[PDB]
């Protein structure tokens, strides 16, 4: 019953200084069965909550619905509802993007609370790449 859908967004991302907050990825997750909440752990090179250019540049991602705990290295939201959670990760206006591909890896865990603690009852590794286009080339001689 545990389902996860992590996907990059489609088309129209332009290299340069973003004029607004821009979704890079979207995440949909849900469960009818009893649960405590959800985290997304940014894994590997995404550790710290980042996207990674094949070149090696890191870009900071934010979560619209979840909160970030640096110490634990995850985004979480506590939710018990059997309703679908629709989050996405985005970069903040003013972020400079480069006309390249950016990877994101991490792991999505569902959890439970029995009294004092959380345990992982379900998990899914997730990844995604997002390709940023150049607009017009600009040639100055
Ligand atoms: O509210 C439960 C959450 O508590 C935070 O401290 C933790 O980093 C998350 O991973 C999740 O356990």
């Amino acid at each position: 019953t545990f389902h996860v859908d992590f996907a990059p967004n489609t088309g129209e991302i332009f290299a340069g200084k973003q004029p607004g907050d821009v979704t890079m990825f979207t995440l949909t997750m849900g469960d009818t069965a009893p649960h405590g909440g959800w985290r997304l752990i940014p894994t590997g090179d995404s550790k710290g909550g980042y996207m990674i250019s094949a070149d090696g540049d890191y870009v900071g991602l934010y979560s619209y619905m979840m909160s970030w705990v640096g110490i634990d290295n995850n985004w979480y939201i506590n939710d018990d509802s059997p309703k679908d959670i629709k989050d996405h990760l985005y970069v903040k206006a003013g972020t400079v993007l480069k006309p390249t591909t950016y990877k994101f890896t991490g792991r999505v865990e569902e959890y439970v609370f029995d009294n004092k603690q959380s345990t992982v009852i379900n998990s899914k590794d997730v990844s995604g790449e997002v390709t940023v286009k150049q607009g017009l080339e600009h040639h100055h001689h």
